[PDB]
């Protein structure tokens, strides 16, 4: 088996942990999900090739961001989140975690992913937003910031749901690969 580090980034409350939690467990937590997921290896199946990916869950409430550089050395695919129904968490990708990633990841392949996809069409997210004269992300919006920071991908996904979730393993495999 190949073994591959992956690291999980983005906004606070854009459902990194949940993705995380629905792909090890395949189910999306309802009771319970902690600030960062235990330390966890993941098996998959990719192309043939069997591969264990190390699951390393990050966050940004006080500590956690100090916490965060440390872990990035020897990172083989980086998981770059945002949440569909936050336009603001799609801004802080150019603005804050690309800036970051190629900082202590040069070379590093990212995976941009849309979290809650689940949410573009929930007329509640779409009201909220709406006040805002905003709307929840386009698809075509999260493929231009995928293009304009070199992505190797862009995926979408709803742990809620578990829609796209296993893509975006697939595809972060491929590319740790
Ligand atoms: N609607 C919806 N909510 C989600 C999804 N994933 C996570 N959430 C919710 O978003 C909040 C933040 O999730 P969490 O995984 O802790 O985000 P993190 O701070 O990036 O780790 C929680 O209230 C989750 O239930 C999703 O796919 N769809
Ligand atoms: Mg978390």
């Amino acid at each position: 088996a190949i073994r591959k580090k992956l690291v999980i980034v983005g906004d606070g409350a854009c459902g990194k942990t949940c993705l995380l939690i629905v792909f090890s467990k395949d189910q999306f937590p309802e009771v319970y999900v902690p600030t960062v997921f235990e330390n966890y290896i993941a098996d998959i199946e990719v192309d043939g090739k069997q591969v264990e990916l190390a699951l390393w869950d990050t966050a940004g409430q006080e500590d956690y961001d100090r916490l965060r550089p440390l872990s990035y050395p020897d990172t083989d695919v980086i998981l770059m989140c945002f949440s569909i129904d936050s336009p603001d968490s799609l801004e802080n990708i150019p603005e804050k975690w690309t800036p970051e990633v190629k900082h202590f990841c040069p070379n590093v392949p990212i995976i941009l992913v849309g979290n809650k996809k689940d949410l573009r069409q929930d007329e509640h997210t779409r009201r909220e937003l709406a006040k805002m004269k905003q709307e929840p992300v386009r698809s075509e919006e999260g493929r231009d910031m995928a293009n304009r920071i070199s992505a190797f991908g862009y995926l979408e996904c709803s742990a809620k749901t578990k829609e796209g979730v296993r893509e975006v393993f697939e595809m972060a495999t491929r590319a740790g690969l």
